[PDB]
């Protein structure tokens, strides 16, 4: 697992990390975060990133790279990314969801995070190309 494959133990209680259970209001756009991972019932969801406009950043409790572990107290920890999307499809616009986010695990994929590689923040300077 190059872009993922963390320690998957299918139980939020057994996994390490910081765990914060925050409700994300599915607003008009729905959720202000994106996820990546959930590749398998053994690869985790993590917040690909979130819109600084959206409830995720606004709530403040959700950040880029937090591993989605659960939804509605239902362990959706790499349920399957297919299943997780289905559950969010299960949830309607204008809703909200108490989600379990584990933070501490590095971003699986880093699109909105500049900071990881080339074309990054200009406050991110390294002697390495």
């Amino acid at each position: 697992g190059a872009m993922g494959k963390p320690f998957f133990t299918r139980n939020p209680s057994e996994l390490k990390g910081k765990f914060i259970h925050t409700k994300l209001r599915k607003s008009s756009r729905g959720f202000g975060f994106t996820v990546v991972g959930g590749d398998e019932p053994d690869e985790f969801l993590q917040i690909k990133s979130l819109v600084l406009d959206g409830p995720a950043a606004l709530d403040g409790k959700m950040e880029t790279g937090d591993v989605i572990v659960s939804v509605n107290d239902t362990c959706v920890l790499g349920h399957t990314h297919a299943q997780v999307v289905k559950i969010f499809q299960s949830i309607p616009i204008g809703a909200s969801v108490d989600l379990e986010l584990c933070r501490g695990y590095p971003l699986p994929f880093d699109p909105d995070d500049p900071n990881t590689s080339l074309v990054t923040s200009v406050a991110i300077l390294d002697k390495e190309p």
